[PDB]
């Protein structure tokens, strides 16, 4: 059984966090759990029958995820699974990241584990022409230091923020505190426009010519580095055209340290418009 969904609480504080703990990327879509069918976070079915079908029959009994449509909006993937559709056939994809099995008195690390071997078991489960399944097999911790860095790292990505753990955790049946600690939220990254200024060549000889490799900065008086959050899309584009794009506007990410203006892990989002 689940009988209430388990919702997260969220963090006021980041060195707030117990150690050796797990830790996953936060899914930015409608959230659903298997008990016969698949259902919506209130426990009414999943009214894209299609949708509901395809998971029913892919996941096993208590999985607990998130539908989303790769790379649509968090509105139109509403539209996807909160339409009820007879014969949906456009591709998306279903986070997995809970496995209940029986027993929620058994620990996150377990329930986990369950969740690997039933993949391992089943592997088609990742394989599906129109269902793409994507199991979040949490990460370990053990620094704040090594938070941080997940939570930059997961950005870069292209995911919200980061979910945090309790290994021993149970399945609560609703929503975990603070101290508790079984799901927390994490937003601690700062999203800021930002001017660059000079790049520096790259450096030659949960997924399943010289190029940038990093740029210097300004954003309101300070001076540092992004290395990290570009591609050989964009890294390939900033380097060709460099005195092109010296001074023009970069949506960047950050988290603040100790009393300095000077972020810890920035990561670039995206090249900034230039319209009205």
């Amino acid at each position: 059984a689940i009988t209430k969904p388990l919702l997260a609480a969220t963090l006021e504080n980041i060195e707030d966090v117990q150690f050796p703990c797990l830790a996953t990327p936060k899914i930015d879509g409608i959230r659903s759990v298997k008990q016969t069918q698949m259902l919506s976070r209130t426990f009414k079915p999943i009214r894209n029958s299609v949708m509901n079908r395809l998971l029913t029959e892919l996941l096993p009994e208590g999985s607990d995820g998130e539908i989303s449509i790769e790379g649509a909006t968090f509105q139109d993937t509403t539209s996807a699974v909160m339409t009820g559709h007879k014969m949906y056939n456009a591709k998306f994809s279903y986070y997995w990241f809970d496995y209940v099995t029986d027993d929620p008195l058994k620990k996150y690390i377990d329930r986990v584990e369950d969740m690997k071997n039933y993949i391992t078991v089943h592997p088609h489960i990742l394989e599906h022409a129109q269902v793409k399944i994507i199991p979040l097999i949490p990460v370990e911790i053990n620094n704040i230091t090594e938070l941080l860095q997940y939570e930059r790292d997961v950005l870069s990505k292209g995911f919200e923020g980061v979910m945090i753990r309790k290994p021993d955790g149970k399945y609560k049946f609703g929503r975990s505190t603070l101290k508790e600690g079984i799901l927390l939220k994490m937003k601690q990254f700062k999203d800021a426009e930002a001017t660059i200024i000079s790049m520096t060549a790259l450096f030659k000889n949960f997924g399943y010519e010289d190029v940038m490799g990093s740029i210097e900065v300004d954003y309101d008086g300070v001076v540092f580095s992004i290395g990290t959050g570009f591609d050989a899309d964009q890294r390939r584009d900033f380097w060709q055209n460099k005195e092109s794009y010296i001074g023009k506007m970069v949506k960047f990410k950050y988290f603040e340290m100790g009393s300095k203006d000077c972020p810890r892990f920035p990561v670039f989002i995206g090249i900034r418009h230039e319209e009205d």
